């Protein structure tokens, strides 16, 4: 996951550019897809901003190995973003991080 891959995930699949943000819960991590896109006028980032917090996100993606999950759960899923309802996406880090732990 680049922030490229990442906007075009949503934008193939929904259609607009929504935000994401990382939620942690009971010690696991969480991409919190939001319902709110940069296609609606009262956008909190503007555009070159948006596309430096994707990047940002799918670095994280990248150095977790949580960005497969994303590319796994978003492409079958048939969820969208709504409001009240967020696509809590589950990275799943047990068989994604144990790779460099070394498991011998």
């Amino acid at each position: 996951m680049t922030g490229q891959e990442l906007r075009q995930l949503l934008l193939d699949k929904w259609g607009y550019s929504y935000d994401v943000q990382f939620r942690r819960t009971q010690g696991k991590i969480f991409l919190q897809v939001m319902w709110k896109y940069l296609e609606q006028a009262s956008f909190p980032m503007n555009e070159t901003e948006y596309q430096e917090h994707l990047d940002s996100v799918a670095n994280y993606l990248h150095a977790l190995g949580g960005a497969v999950q994303v590319k796994t759960f978003i492409t079958q899923t048939k969820e969208r973003p709504r409001l009240g309802k967020a696509v809590s996406i589950p990275l799943d880090l047990g068989e994604r991080a144990s790779e460099w732990i070394i498991l011998e």
